[PDB]
């Protein structure tokens, strides 16, 4: 199967968090293609893909707390191909703010608005990623067991 993993990060969280989980399908057998959120096109981005994966970190803001690489990717999901796709979310955050991990929740809603199949819960982690390891690799475990 062909993965596709994409991620808007900005301090590096959502991108060790996006290798992690590359790692895990790589080692389960799926070719995997994994892009910073900053360098792609929506169009037809899901084209082709078995199994996509989306991730971003959440920034509190009055209009959109999106990670900024992500909201054109975002903003036209509709042409990404994502109806009836298998996708998952998942997303690095800090439980002191209101909305924790509140982007995780924004890409959820807006792909099963599009038709998306959501295989999985999104993942949302709090603090630094590194410690949180064992939680990712075991997501992106339930995430194949899903596909
Ligand atoms: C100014 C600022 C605002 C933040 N706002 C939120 C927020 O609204 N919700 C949340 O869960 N985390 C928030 N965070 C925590 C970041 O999402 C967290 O540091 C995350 O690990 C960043 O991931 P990244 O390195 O992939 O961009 C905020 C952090 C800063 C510095």
């Amino acid at each position: 199967p062909k993965a596709l993993i994409v991620y808007g990060s900005t301090t590096g969280n959502t991108e060790y968090t996006a290798e992690t989980i590359a790692r895990e399908l790589a080692d389960a057998g799926y070719e995997v293609d994994s892009r910073d959120a900053a360098s792609v096109e929506a169009g037809g981005l899901f084209e082709g893909f078995d199994l996509v994966l989306l991730g971003c970190s959440t920034w509190a803001d009055d209009s959109i707390e999106l990670q900024d690489d992500f909201i054109p990717l975002f903003d036209s999901l509709e042409e990404t191909g994502a109806q009836g796709r298998k996708v998952a979310c998942f997303g690095c955050g800090d439980s002191s703010y209101e909305y924790f991990c509140g982007a995780v929740d924004a890409i959820e809603e807006k792909l099963k608005n599009l038709g998306a199949e959501i295989v999985q819960d999104g993942l949302r982690i709090d603090g630094d990623p590194r410690a949180a390891r064992d939680d990712i690799v075991g997501w992106a475990h339930d995430v194949r067991g899903a596909i």
